[PDB]
């Protein structure tokens, strides 16, 4: 389960499909008047998520938008791929825009820095803003500290008349390069403590987090088998991300010293 690695894609609700790699989340939320992806992964990952988006039986054009967590590689490396082989526009939050158009972090980052390949098309969206294509309403959530213009969106899925409010949660971990202190960064430290709080309130029974494994994502999928996908249902799970968040960032500040 590396970053880039081959997975088969699979609906996780209604119409939120998940197209992501077997390490990281990318998720497509789609709609006859065309769809919204969530995320690009790695650069070689960018490979898998076109052959994803296809074997769910969707077309790349289609691809109207393409919304981003945070710039770290990991997530954002394959999102200028995804750019040219949709056409879509690249919303992210105003503070990483330009780490998206470029490649490069802000020294800001606690990742600053690797690089990856700078996008077109991208633009700012407001925290409380709400994105829309047809049926289809994205609503992003600042939620900086992982790094600063962190933005956790949110929507909802309906499944044979039952619909769900779901989150593609943002990390919200206290990592960074091995030389970066949070301990020398408070501000950071105090935006990420204002994020736990924003996404424990969250109305959340799908959680998607931008790190699959954060929230379970391969147990529920195997269960998804067995009991359908009120297998991925559990309005616990936004709550939990941010305890764990706030846990490791408790962890991270002491050990530094
Ligand atoms: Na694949
Ligand atoms: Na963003
Ligand atoms: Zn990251
Ligand atoms: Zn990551």
């Amino acid at each position: 389960r590396d970053w880039s690695s081959p997975q088969q894609p699979f609906t996780i609700y209604g119409n939120t499909h998940y197209v992501g790699t077997g390490g990281i989340s990318a998720v497509l939320l789609s709609s006859p008047q065309g769809h919204i992806l969530v995320d690009g992964t790695t650069e070689k990952g960018a490979q898998v998520v076109a052959a994803n988006i296809r074997a769910m039986g969707f077309k790349l054009s289609d691809v109207k938008y393409i919304l981003s967590t945070h710039s770290h590689e990991d997530h954002a490396g394959g999102i200028s791929a995804m750019q040219k082989l949709t056409g879509a526009t690249v919303l992210a939050g105003a503070a990483n825009v330009d780490t998206l158009r470029t490649g490069v972090s802000p020294k800001s980052d606690p990742q600053f820095g690797s690089n990856f390949p700078g996008s077109a098309k991208v633009r700012a969206v407001a925290d409380g803003e709400l994105v829309k294509l047809g049926p289809l309403a994205v609503k992003a959530h600042a939620t900086p500290g992982h790094t600063e213009g962190g933005i956790t969106w949110t929507w909802q899925s309906c499944e044979q008349g039952k619909c769900k409010d779901v989150v593609f949660a943002d990390s919200l971990t206290a990592v960074s390069a091995d030389s970066y202190r949070f301990s020398d960064h408070p501000e950071v430290v105090a935006s990420l403590r204002g994020s736990f709080e924003a996404v424990e309130k969250l109305s959340c029974d799908i959680a998607i987090a931008a790190h699959p494994e954060v929230n379970d994502m391969w147990t529920r999928q195997q269960r998804a088998a067995k009991e359908g996908n009120s297998a991925y249902v559990d309005n616990g799970a936004c709550r939990a991300i941010a305890a764990a968040g706030r846990k490791r960032l408790e962890t991270r500040l002491a050990s530094e010293k």
